[PDB]
């Protein structure tokens, strides 16, 4: 339950965010899933906004991230973020805010456990 | 609003959490705020609860803090934690998890940072 109510926190960071802040976001969460993966050739999932950012600056992905190529998959319902797999969909990286935000609980806990315990 | 629903989570772990376990976060807040006040007679308050066990274990709280003396205070609707001054009512610090997670919202932030951007 911790992890929704801070989604909710995201979710309410998104709805002023700016196209450019947020693709700051999309190219940072690419990157690292495309660094891990280790592949030139890659296939991304996320929602329609997200997909249609990607497409229509890809050069501008090109250029901070190197020599990849990427192609669009599927519409999934998320928040944000990207699941990047590889062109033949052996292996998944799921950088969706939603499985980050799961993936980060430990630091949450560490505050609360500050809170109670200092 | 995120620190609101935070600390959801932390009356959540404080409704099973065991006496002793509590008295842990009772001691580490009092000694805590003992210090930076650097003063041997302080007031305490909190809820009624807390304040029955600092009553009840002054002198587990002596042998671990040092030579200090406590005088229960008023009680104040919290959640848990303490709030301690001086015996002249001077100088307050006001260590209640309240307040301590509205001054770790910072930390929040990070991690929120770190799901978004990386």
């Amino acid at each position: 339950e911790i992890i929704s109510s801070v989604l909710e926190e995201v979710k309410r960071r998104l709805e002023t965010m700016s196209e450019d802040e947020y693709f700051e976001s999309v190219k940072a969460l690419l990157k690292e899933a495309i660094k891990e993966l280790n592949e030139k050739k890659v296939r991304v999932m996320s929602n329609e906004k997200t997909l249609g950012l990607i497409a229509s600056r890809i050069e501008e992905i090109k250029s901070e991230l190197g020599d990849v190529s990427i192609e669009l998959g599927e519409t999934v319902d998320t928040m944000g973020g990207v699941i990047v797999e590889t062109e033949d969909g052996r292996i998944r990286i799921d950088n969706t805010f939603e499985a980050r935000m799961e993936r980060f609980e430990g630091e949450i806990r560490s505050t609360i456990a500050k809170v109670l315990f200092g």
